[PDB]
């Protein structure tokens, strides 16, 4: 592989990374207590999690994965039309709702990924004028997939509030404003040994549904476990804002992406966050002389511009606001 894709030696990914046995699955058509218990106690102890029986249609999830995979099999002409000025955009703010490719990395290599990304909400003409034109489907197929995943990423916030002690709907706000939805395509990989899909991080964000058919995805537990692709369920990693919001009563999901030398492979992940204009900060509902705050207020925008650029440490963003 090319030297930009060559992945400091302390960064490579270990050839042998064991199943997590212990992620847990949570049936949402389970009893509303047990659910909420569940989840909770995912999140309390590991920040990742799968749901099943989620009420999103799984003939809507294969059609989402169809056509986003139709979308990374178009050809140079037509994927150049989400290039600004001739290349992939860069993650970096202001960070645009239209859609664009966007190339990613570490300053310094790349990761072995192409990732389209665009806004979901509020959904209306404009924004969805800014989606790809191909395939012909992608915009009726993924508004859908867009209103359904956010209904199910609502119910798994309101299950959260209920093991917080929050009132229901505390996330249903400018906490929750943004919803983008990262395609990632990892194309086959001659050297895996030396790359990465995606390099391991939190998810800045509060919540994040991502959608998997394939092996990859694996989670820090300095101990690596890979996460059962399991194609009609959700990952539900939890973000590094929810992290701060709880007074890391909450664990935020660090995780990565392995290549692979035989296939390619599709993942859709939605992001749900703050808006760059919210200010961040422990619940105060939450707080007490027991639970003194563990973050001083911050600015999402702030947050947000560290947070893409120092890969110093998984938790960079969120250093300069540490107190107590
Ligand atoms: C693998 N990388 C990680 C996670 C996805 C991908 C791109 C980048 O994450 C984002 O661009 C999200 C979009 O909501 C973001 C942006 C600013 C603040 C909080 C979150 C970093
Ligand atoms: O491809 C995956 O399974 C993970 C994607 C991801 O973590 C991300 O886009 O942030
Ligand atoms: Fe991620
Ligand atoms: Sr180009
Ligand atoms: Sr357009």
């Amino acid at each position: 592989v090319s030297e930009s894709f060559v992945a400091p030696l302390e960064k490579r990914a270990e050839n042998d990374v064991p199943l997590g046995n212990d992620v847990p699955i949570i049936d949402l058509q389970q009893d509303h207590l047990v659910v909420v218990q569940q989840i909770t106690k995912a999140c309390q102890d590991f920040g990742l999690f799968q749901v099943i029986n989620h009420g999103l249609p799984e003939k809507l999830m294969a059609e989402t994965m169809d056509v986003c995979k139709e979308f990374f099999a178009l050809p140079a002409e037509e994927k150049e039309k989400l290039q600004p000025k001739g290349e992939p955009a860069k993650f970096e703010l202001p960070l645009e709702q239209k859609a664009k490719l966007y190339v990613e990395g570490e300053q310094a290599f790349l990761y072995w990924k192409d990732t389209l990304a665009h806004g979901c909400h509020p959904l209306d003409e404009e924004l969805v004028n800014s989606w790809p034109e191909k395939p012909a489907t992608y915009r009726e197929v993924v508004a859908k997939y867009s209103v359904e995943v956010r209904k199910l990423t609502m119910r798994i916030l309101d299950y959260i509030c209920e093991g917080l002690g929050l009132k229901l709907g505390y996330f249903d706000n400018e906490l929750s404003q943004i919803q983008m939805m990262l395609t990632n395509y990892y194309p086959p990989c001659p050297d895996p040994s030396s790359t990465l899909g995606s390099g391991g991080h939190y998810d800045g964000n509060l919540i994040t549904l991502l959608q998997q058919n394939l092996p990859g995805l694996q989670q820090l537990i300095a101990k690596w476990i890979a996460v059962e692709p399991i194609p009609t369920a959700f990952v539900v990693n939890l973000g590094l804002t929810l992290k701060v919001i709880t007074n890391e009563k909450f664990e935020g999901s660090i995780h990565r992406v392995v290549t692979n030398p035989t296939r390619d492979r599709v993942s859709i992940a939605t992001f749900i966050g703050p808006d760059y204009s919210c200010t961040i900060e422990p619940a105060k509902e939450l707080l007490s002389q027991d639970n003194p705050p563990l973050y001083k207020p911050y600015s999402y925008a702030e947050f947000g511009e560290i947070y893409l650029s120092d890969k110093s440490d998984y938790d960079a963003g969120v250093k300069p606001y540490k107190i107590n």
